[PDB]
């Protein structure tokens, strides 16, 4: 059981090592498409790239490329598209990604200005009265509502399609309190705001994959999945205690490289699965 691997790890202080055959363990596939000299104002990140056998690709003729990934848990049935925060130049690429996926929520991670510098675009309007268009993907965006709350913020959007005038509400979840460096002490409010990203509706198979972002889509990004995976495949199998989150992390690694950039988010990863799972059973 976890929980008491957790004490061991934590009494015997051996996340680094934990953590580093992971590193070890993960696989490795090409990544040729985020490569070409073509795609290199696409990547925020030169050392953060999509693996080609799992990028999303883009139905625009000219450029296929955003750095994405799909992310397919088998046994869980859930899909998640994580991504890197857009850049200025691919916020028409982000919402074109949205569109054409069929996704019913965003899951941000990050706020846009972090340590004083710009982590992400501001890629949704802040007005209901002043929408977004995306000329280069004739896509038009406008905030339906906004709650914001102590913790996190929810948005209504509308996504209008201006080439064929079809409409999609899509929810927009911003998880505002991470803080700048490590993690948060308690994963209360992590776990609040997963179980309202589930109530949505957004994880749901009757929709396409949500798409999950902080500024390079692995670290928190990482966190938010792992933990809804674990949480899914305690209440599926016969034996709950037969989930082993390492195993978890090196599957989701098949799909995108990097995902949990530090010792201390495989901790945190551990305690919201393991407090998760008390609200589970
Ligand atoms: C020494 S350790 O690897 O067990 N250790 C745990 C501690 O909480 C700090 C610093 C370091 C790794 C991450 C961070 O959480």
């Amino acid at each position: 059981e976890m929980e008491k691997e957790f004490e061991q790890i934590d009494k015997s202080g051996s996340w680094a090592a934990i953590y580093q055959d992971i590193r070890h363990e993960a696989s490795d596939f090409p990544s040729r498409v985020a490569k070409l000299p073509k795609n290199k104002n696409r990547n925020r990140y030169r050392d953060v790239s999509p693996f080609d056998h799992s990028r999303i690709k883009l139905h625009q003729e000219d450029n296929d490329y955003i750095n994405a990934s799909l992310i397919k848990m088998e046994e869980a049935q859930r899909s998640y598209i994580l991504t890197q925060g857009p850049l200025p130049n691919t916020v028409g690429h982000f919402w074109e990604m949205v569109w054409e996926q069929k996704s019913r929520g965003v899951v941000m991670l990050n706020r846009v200005m972090e340590k004083g510098s710009l982590k992400c675009a501001q890629y949704w309007p802040q007005k209901e009265e002043k929408e977004m268009i995306f000329e280069d993907t004739n896509l038009k965006l406008t905030l339906i509502s906004e709650d914001i709350k102590s913790y996190y913020t929810v948005r209504q959007l509308e996504l209008e399609n201006l080439t064929t005038q079809e409409t999609r509400e899509i929810l927009h979840f911003h998880y505002t309190t991470w803080p700048d460096f490590g993690v948060p002490e308690s994963p209360a409010s992590f776990l609040n705001f997963l179980f309202k990203v589930r109530e949505s509706g957004s994880l749901s198979p009757e929709h396409g994959p949500v798409v999950v972002h902080c500024s390079a889509g692995i670290g928190r990004s990482g966190t938010f999945c792992l933990a809804d995976t674990c949480l899914l495949l305690m209440d599926k199998r016969k034996d709950p205690s037969s989930v082993d989150i390492k195993k978890v992390l090196l599957e989701m690694r098949k799909f995108r490289m990097g995902l949990i950039q530090t010792a201390d988010q495989l901790r945190f990863s551990y305690l919201a699965v393991i407090e998760g799972a008390k609200f589970i059973m």
